[PDB]
């Protein structure tokens, strides 16, 4: 499913991600846009032989277990194709964790080269919410 930006806004607001760990809704917007361009099927493959699953491009290094990451962990305990449903609860309840973990919204690098510092308010402009 490909999101759109007020929908998947909605979307994180019931799954209880709006100010989750004090980042703003427009956060998580901002970096689904550059992360999946909101399109829930998103996959890359990392030169390490890890991949990025969905939304929230979550890693199998650490968050999810697709069995072709030797050495990985799973610390979200799901299949890393749970990620890529058109429900996104559970790439939230995967970004919890991984926002919880001690480097804030950093973990995801395109939300610190892209929407770190920015007007992130934008991706929510106008949104019924
Ligand atoms: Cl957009
Ligand atoms: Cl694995
Ligand atoms: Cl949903
Ligand atoms: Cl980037």
């Amino acid at each position: 499913k490909v999101f759109g930006r007020c929908e998947l806004a909605a979307a994180m607001k019931r799954h209880g991600l709006d100010n989750y760990r004090g980042y703003s809704l427009g956060n998580w917007v901002c970096a689904a846009k550059f992360e999946s361009n909101f399109n829930t099927q998103a996959t890359n493959r990392n030169t390490d032989g890890s991949t990025d699953y969905g939304i929230l491009q979550i890693n199998s290094r650490w968050w999810c277990n697709d069995g072709r990451t030797p050495g990985s962990r799973n610390l979200c305990n799901i299949p890393c194709s749970a990620l890529l449903s058109s429900d996104i609860t559970a790439s939230v309840n995967c970004a919890k964790k991984i926002v919880s973990d001690g480097n804030g919204m950093n973990a995801w690098v395109a939300w610190r080269n892209r929407c770190k510092g920015t007007d992130v308010q934008a991706w929510i402009r106008g949104c019924r919410l």
